C-alpha cells in the first residue's frame, strides 16, 4: 500500500491561498494543493531539476494570438476537491480585477499587482475557452502563468470565503487535498485520488514544522521525518555519514544580496554603495561558508533567464584600491554603519556579514552589525544598510532587477534610488519586448547601470540542502518549492 510521507520544514507560510502563501515554505505545499494553467517541467531532457521548460497543466493547448493575448482551451471535466468543476469562469476570476489585480484585491491579495503583468480583464469565450491578456504588450505571459502567480482558484468557493478564509481551507486541483493546518504546528495534506494528472504516490504528505536544523536532522536520523529541509553546506557530513541517509542540494532561484536606504545622506549618491559593492570578496565568503556550493553570478543574471541569460557577462569585480578611492571621494568620515539583518533568516547571514565588515574594514570603513530579533519590524529612517533576499520567480530576465528596482517600485519609492532615466525607460521597454537582439542588449545595459549605480550588491545565488531517507526517490528543484510529480516513489 501507499506510504505516508513526512516533511520536516522550517515553518509553514502565513497562508495557503496561492499568492498570500508566496514565501520560501509556502510553494512546497501550494504545489501540491493547486495546478497552474503552464507547468515547468523542471526533469524534462535529463535536466536536474532545472529546465525551464514550460509545459500545458490545466490549459488542454494554448495558442497566443498577439502580442499581448493568449487563447486557452481548458482541460474538461477537471475537478477541485470540493467537487466543482474547473471552467474559464475559474480562470476567469483568477486573473481577474476582482481577485488579484484590481485595488479592492490589492487589499487581501497585497501582492497580486506586483507579482502580475500588466493585465487586462480576462474573457471568457466559452465553457472552457478563456483569453487571457495584458493591457500593453507583453510576451511575458506564459511565463508569468507558468509561475507561483499561475495557481488556478475555485471562484465560487473562494469568493464565498475571501482570500484570508480561503488560506486556512484551501481547494485546489491538485494531486493532494488539504486536510488540517495547525498553525506554525502542521500541514497535513491527503491524496486527491480523482486527480486529472497521475495518481498521487504517498497517502499523506505531512509538513511538521522544526525551527531548529540540529533537531530536524534528529528527526530524519530517528525516523520522524523522511525528508527534511532548510540545509546548509556545513550540514551535510553529519547526515551523509548515515548509510540509511542522504543529502539533495541544489543551487537555488534565489539571490542574497545586500541594499541601502538611499534616502539616508550617505546613500543618496552611488559613491560610498559602489565602495562597499567592491570591497566585497564574494569567493572568499562563498569558499568559507558555503563551501564552493553557492555561485556568484555574473552579474544581475542567471541561467534561468533564458534568452536573457547572458553566459560571457563578465564576473562581478572585488577592487580594494578602487574601493578605498571611492570612499575618499565620497567624503565618509568614519561614522558607523549600521547593517540590519533578522539572524540567520537568510542562511549564513550574520557569518557572511563579520566576513564582509572585515573587508568593508580594509576599504576603511566602518560597518556594525544590527542583528534585529525576529518579527521586529525596524523603521525606515533606522536603516542605513539591510540585508535582502530575491526569488528570482519568473524564468525571464525581468525578476528581479526589474520587477524590484524598476520604476515605481520599492527600491525608488521607498528606499529612494533615484535611478538614471535610461534604466527606467529600458525597464518599461523589456516589459513590453519579445525575446531578440534588442531585449538582451537592453538587459545587458539595465545590468551595467545597476552594477554603476550599486542599489543594491549581489552576494551570490544560495545552495539549498534538504536530507533525505534513501528509500524515499525525491530529487529537489531549483526553486525555493518540492515538486512531487513524476518525482516521488516509496523504495
Ligand atoms: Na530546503
Amino acid at each position: 500500500d501507499r506510504r505516508a510521507l513526512r516533511i520536516g520544514v522550517n515553518g509553514l507560510p502565513p497562508s495557503l491561498e496561492p499568492i498570500n502563501g508566496i514565501s520560501n515554505t509556502g510553494p512546497r505545499i501550494i504545489n501540491q494543493i493547486f495546478d497552474a494553467l503552464i507547468r515547468r517541467d523542471y526533469f524534462a531532457d535529463g535536466a536536474k531539476g532545472n529546465n525551464i521548460k514550460l509545459v500545458p497543466a490545466l490549459a488542454e493547448s494554448f495558442e497566443r494570438i498577439d502580442d499581448k493575448s493568449i487563447r486557452f482551451k481548458l482541460r474538461q471535466g477537471v475537478k477541485f476537491h470540493n467537487g466543482a468543476e474547473m471552467t474559464a469562469e475559474d480562470v476567469a476570476f483568477t486573473f481577474s480585477s476582482e481577485r488579484l489585480w484590481g485595488d479592492e484585491a490589492i487589499k487581501t491579495v497585497p501582492n497580486g499587482r506586483n507579482f502580475s503583468p500588466n493585465w487586462d480583464e480576462p474573457v471568457v469565450e466559452d465553457k472552457y475557452t478563456v483569453v487571457l491578456r495584458t493591457k500593453t504588450p507583453s510576451y511575458l505571459i506564459e511565463k508569468y502563468l507558468g509561475s507561483w502567480l499561475g495557481p488556478i482558484v475555485p471562484k465560487e468557493y473562494y469568493k464565498s470565503l475571501g482570500a484570508v478564509a480561503f488560506g486556512n481551507k484551501p481547494i485546489g486541483t491538485g494531486p493532494y487535498k488539504f486536510r488540517e493546518l495547525v498553525a506554525n504546528d502542521h500541514v497535513t495534506l491527503e491524496a486527491n485520488d480523482g486527480y486529472w494528472g497521475d495518481k498521487p504516490t504517498a497517502s499523506t504528505i505531512t509538513y511538521q514544522v522544526v525551527a531548529e536544523p540540529a533537531t530536524r536532522v534528529a528527526g530524519l536520523i530517528s525516523g520522524e521525518y523522511d525528508i527534511i529541509t532548510t540545509l546548509t553546506p556545513d550540514d551535510m557530513a553529519l547526515v551523509d555519514g548515515y548509510s540509511d541517509l542522504e543529502t539533495r542540494g541544489t543551487l537555488i532561484e534565489n539571490l542574497h544580496m545586500f541594499t541601502f536606504n538611499m534616502n539616508q545622506p550617505i546613500f543618496q549618491n552611488k559613491t560610498l554603495r559602489r565602495a562597499l559593492a567592491l570591497a566585497v570578496n564574494r569567493p572568499l565568503i562563498v569558499e568559507a561558508l558555503w563551501k564552493n556550493k553557492a555561485s556568484i553570478p555574473n552579474g544581475f543574471n542567471f541561467p534561468h533567464y533564458g534568452a536573457t541569460y547572458d553566459p560571457k557577462r563578465k564576473p562581478m569585480e572585488f577592487n580594494l584600491k578602487e574601493a578605498k578611492r571611492l570612499v575618499k571621494e565620497s567624503g565618509y568620515d568614519g561614522t558607523p554603519i549600521t547593517y540590519h539583518t533578522m539572524g540567520n533568516y537568510y542562511a549564513n547571514a550574520v557569518p557572511a556579514l563579520m566576513m564582509m565588515i572585515e573587508m568593508w574594514k580594509a576599504a576603511g570603513i566602518t560597518v556594525v552589525p544590527k542583528i534585529f530579533a525576529p518579527g521586529t519590524t525596524p523603521k525606515d529612517s533606522d536603516i542605513l544598510i539591510r540585508n535582502w533576499s530575491n526569488g528570482q520567480w519568473l524564468t525571464d530576465g525581468l525578476t528581479t532587477m526589474v520587477s524590484e528596482f524598476g520604476p515605481g517600485r520599492g527600491v525608488q519609492k521607498r528606499w529612494g534610488w533615484k535611478a538614471p532615466a535610461e534604466f527606467n525607460n529600458l525597464c518599461d521597454q523589456v516589459a513590453q519586448l519579445k525575446d531578440g537582439e534588442e531585449r538582451s542588449a537592453a538587459f545587458n545595459r539595465l545590468r551595467d547601470i545597476f552594477e554603476d549605480e550599486a542599489p543594491a550588491v549581489l552576494m551570490y545565488q544560495p545552495y539549498d540542502v534538504y536530507a533525505a531517507r534513501k528509500d524515499v526517490q525525491w530529487s529537489p528543484v531549483s526553486f525555493e518549492t518540492m515538486e512531487f510529480r513524476g518525482n516521488l516513489n516509496f523504495k
